[PDB]
């Protein structure tokens, strides 16, 4: 029926109504840092979040979205492997029902607890419908979370998740600052890849951040409590919205350091 991630809708099912699944750049993928190629020439990236709007909190059915005001050029990211403005539209995590899985991407195969996308869309295409139709229209700023000490920027958005439990339900969330999740280096991996939920359209050029950012047990044990289905519906916990690694194939993934 829908995709989703069970036994019977998820992630080896995706191919058969997406079939872009089994495409040359899908992601995640894994991280390989002994080839990882070090690029001297990668920018540092530019992250000005300073005059971000946030706006709402929404449960979608696979993941909670924190929505961002993208009218203007307030929260944007440019430089590093990038060519032009990209503005924040939303962020969402991926995160699994135990400590030791979560991440998407991985490292030298290492799984993480979560894995956080801050998505942006390339404003020279006018708005996001129109960017997921370019290679270059999409840029996601990747960043892992491992499980010890708490974040205190991110208690905010656990404590809201009790309004927002189940499919559909939004809730004002306004003032937030995504500054507070970004960890202290900016040292990262690029290489061009796709959205890791259905459409999966191969517009994305991946940021994944080198260092972590630590939460609480009790942090990720919230988002554990969150639920994939509709009030009164049968309920089904929101947890391992991931999807596994995909081959490279013919890319090259490029360090920004060394
Ligand atoms: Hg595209
Ligand atoms: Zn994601």
């Amino acid at each position: 029926h829908h995709w989703g991630y069970g036994k019977h809708n998820g992630p080896e099912h995706w191919h058969k109504d997406f079939p872009i699944a089994k495409g040359e750049r899908q992601s995640p993928v894994d991280i390989d840092t002994h080839t990882a190629k070090y690029d001297p020439s990668l920018k540092p990236l530019s992250v000005s979040y300073d005059q971000a709007t946030s706006l709402r909190i929404l449960n979608n059915g696979h993941a909670f979205n924190v929505e961002f005001d993208d009218s203007q050029d307030k929260a944007v990211l440019k430089g590093g492997p990038l060519d032009g403005t990209y503005r924040l539209i939303q962020f969402h995590f991926h995160w699994g029902s135990l400590d030791g899985q979560g991440s998407e991407h991985t490292v030298d195969k290492k799984k993480y607890a979560a894995e956080l996308h801050l998505v942006h869309w390339n404003t020279k295409y006018g708005d996001f419908g129109k960017a997921v139709q370019q290679p270059d229209g999409l840029a996601v700023l990747g960043i892992f979370l491992k499980v010890g000490s708490a974040k205190p920027g991110l208690q905010k958005v656990v404590d809201v998740l009790d309004s927002i439990k189940t499919k559909g339900k939004s809730a004002d969330f306004t003032n937030f600052d995504p500054r507070g999740l970004l960890p202290e280096s900016l040292d990262y991996w690029t290489y061009p890849g796709s959205l890791t939920t259905p459409p999966l359209l191969e517009c994305v050029t991946w940021i994944v951040l080198k260092e972590p950012i630590s939460v609480s047990s009790e942090q990720v044990l919230k988002f554990r409590k969150l639920n994939f289905n509709g009030e009164g519906e049968p309920e089904e916990l929101m947890v391992d919205n991931w999807r596994p690694a995909q081959p490279l194939k013919n890319r090259q993934i490029k360090a920004s350091f060394k």
